C-alpha cells in the first residue's frame, strides 16, 4: 500500500486505481464505478484481502510479478517512484452499462440476477453483470470500523450482492435447457419435422407426479406438433416426450459436449461448474429435458451455449483479460483465443440457430434490421416449487446469420404467468445488450 498498484481496465476507461494519499498506507484504491464494475473488479481491503480480478491479477498490480522484476528493480536502482502492472479486460463498458441499468429498472425496478455477454467467435467477456451489487470503495477504506461494518452489513444481506450470481452460483435454466434437449436429439437423428404430443399433461414413468404445459393449455390444435413448433412454442409434454425417447445417456453426452459436468477452466475468475445432475430414474429424466429436477447453470454457461451455436458449433474458451502490461504500457502477455470443444455439428449448430431464430419471433426491445435467436423460458427452484415464483431466463444471439454476440439474462423470481412462455421480463434486458453491442 506503499506502492502505486495499477490499473484494471474496460474499453479504455479505468474500472480500478489507486490514489497516493496521506494515508499511513499511502495508497487509496478507488472504484469509478463501483457497483456495476464489482463482479469484474472485485475488491482489495486492508482487513478482507482482495477478490475478482484484483485477487487473480494481485502480482501484476502489485508489481510483483516475475515478467515485471526487471522494471521495480530500475525503479529502485534509478529512484523513480514504483507503480504496478495494468489489466486489460475485455469488458465492453458499453455493454456492462445497458445490462446493469436494464437489470436495475427490468423488474418494476431493480432485478436480482445475471447478465452475461459473450463474444461467439473469440470467448471475450464483454459483460459480467450481477445483481444487486455492493460499493467495492466500502471495502477500500482504510478506517477499519468502516471496513467491518460494510462487511457485516453485506454478509448479513440476504440477498447476497457480494455473489457474482453470474460465474458463483448455478440455477436452474428450465425451458433454455430444451435447447440441449433438442441439440441431443438432432444428433441422435431427430428431425425437426417429426410428430410429438401437444397434449396439456403427461405422466412421469414410474411416478404419481405428471408435468404440465406451461398456462395449461395444449401445444397445438391438433393431436401432435412438429419437433419446430413445439421448439419455439416451448411446449413442455412435448420435450419430455422427446428427452425421455432420447435417453438419458444421450442427454449427458450433449450435457457434456456444451460444458456441463466439465470443471471450467479459470477466465482467470473461477466459474461454478454447472451440471446435468446424476438422472437416476426416467421421472427425473423427464424433468431433466425441461431444465428441472438436478440440472443446475451459470448463467455464464447458459451464454456459453448459446455463444457455442452461434459459433457453428465450435465453443471459444471464455476469457476476461485481454493483455497485461507493465507500468510503463509495454505488453507483457496478450490472450490468445482457443477453440476449446465442438458441441455439435455445424449441421445441428444451424437447425438450432433456425429454431432459435423462429423462438425469438413468436417482442419488445426488438431492434431493427437485426435478426435475434433466443430461448426466454422459466426455471421452477427451490423447495417449494409450485409455489415459489419461477426464474426467468433469455439466451440469444445476434446477428443470427454471423453473430457479433451472445447473451444470457437469469432474473431471479422474475418468471411472468401471462406471456407466451413466462419469461418475458428477461427478454428487453437481453435485447438492450445485444442492442449495446451491436451499436
Amino acid at each position: 500500500y506503499s506502492r502505486q498498484r495499477g490499473q484494471i481496465t474496460a474499453g479504455g476507461q479505468l474500472l480500478a486505481y489507486s490514489v497516493a494519499t496521506d494515508g499511513r498506507f499511502r495508497f487509496l484504491r478507488v472504484y469509478p464505478n463501483p457497483e456495476v464494475y464489482a463482479p469484474v473488479t472485485g475488491f482489495y481491503s486492508l482487513r478482507y484481502s482482495s477478490t475478482a480480478l484484483e485477487r487473480a491479477e494481485d502480482p501484476i498490480l502489485n508489481g510483483s510479478d516475475r515478467r515485471l522484476f526487471g522494471r521495480r528493480l530500475a525503479d529502485f536502482f534509478t529512484g523513480r517512484d514504483p507503480r504496478g502492472g495494468n489489466v486489460d479486460t475485455t469488458i465492453n463498458p458499453r455493454i456492462q452499462q445497458a445490462g446493469w441499468d436494464a437489470m436495475q429498472q427490468g423488474c418494476y425496478g431493480p432485478c436480482k440476477g445475471a447478465v452475461v455477454a459473450l463474444e461467439p467467435s473469440t470467448g471475450k467477456i464483454l459483460a459480467l453483470v450481477s445483481s444487486p451489487s455492493y460499493d467495492p470503495n466500502l471495502l477500500a477504506s482504510h478506517n477499519p470500523e468502516v471496513q467491518a461494518q460494510a462487511w457485516q452489513r453485506l454478509g448479513d444481506n440476504p440477498a447476497s450482492p457480494l455473489t457474482n450470481r453470474a460465474i458463483s452460483e448455478t440455477y436452474p435454466p428450465g425451458s433454455t435447457f430444451k435447447v440441449i434437449t433438442t441439440a441431443a436429439a438432432l444428433a441422435a437423428g431427430a428431425t425437426e419435422t417429426e410428430q410429438l404430443t401437444a397434449a396439456p399433461t403427461i405422466p412421469l414413468p414410474g411416478s404419481t407426479a405428471q408435468l404440465e404445459n406451461y398456462g395449461g393449455a395444449p401445444c397445438g390444435d391438433e393431436p401432435t406438433v412438429s419437433l419446430r413448433e413445439a421448439f419455439v412454442k416451448s411446449c413442455n409434454t412435448a420435450f419430455v416426450q422427446l428427452g425421455i425417447r432420447t435417453g438419458a445417456d444421450a442427454l449427458r453426452s450433449m450435457a457434456r459436449a456444451f460444458g456441463l459436468d466439465s470443471p471450467p477452466r479459470p477466465t482467470p475468475l473461477q466459474v461454478a461448474e454447472s451440471t446435468v445432475g446424476p438422472i437416476p430414474d426416467s421421472a427425473a429424466l423427464g424433468m431433466t429435458s425441461i431444465g428441472q429436477k438436478d440440472v443446475a447453470l451459470t448463467p455464464l454457461a447458459n451464454a456459453e451455449i448459446a455463444a457455442t451455436i452461434a459459433n457453428g458449433g465450435i465453443t471459444m474458451r471464455p476469457y476476461l483479460v485481454g493483455s497485461l502490461k507493465g507500468p510503463d504500457l509495454a505488453n507483457i502477455s496478450t490472450t490468445v483465443r482457443y477453440q476449446q470443444r465442438r458441441a455439435v455439428s455445424p449441421q445441428v449448430a444451424a437447425k438450432l440457430t433456425e429454431l432459435m431464430v423462429g423462438a425469438e419471433k413468436v417482442q419488445k426491445g426488438a431492434i431493427p434490421g437485426v435478426q435475434i435467436a433466443s430461448k426466454t423460458g422459466t426455471a421452477e427452484h427451490g423447495t417449494d416449487p409450485r409455489h415459489t415464483p419461477p426464474h426467468a431466463w433469455y439466451i440469444a444471439f445476434a446477428p443470427a446469420q454471423a453473430p457479433k454476440v451472445a447473451v444470457a439474462v437469469l432474473v431471479e423470481n422474475g418468471a411472468d404467468r401471462l406471456s407466451a412462455t413466462g419469461g418475458a421480463l428477461a427478454a428487453p434486458i437481453g435485447r438492450a445488450v445485444i442492442e449495446a453491442a451491436l451499436q
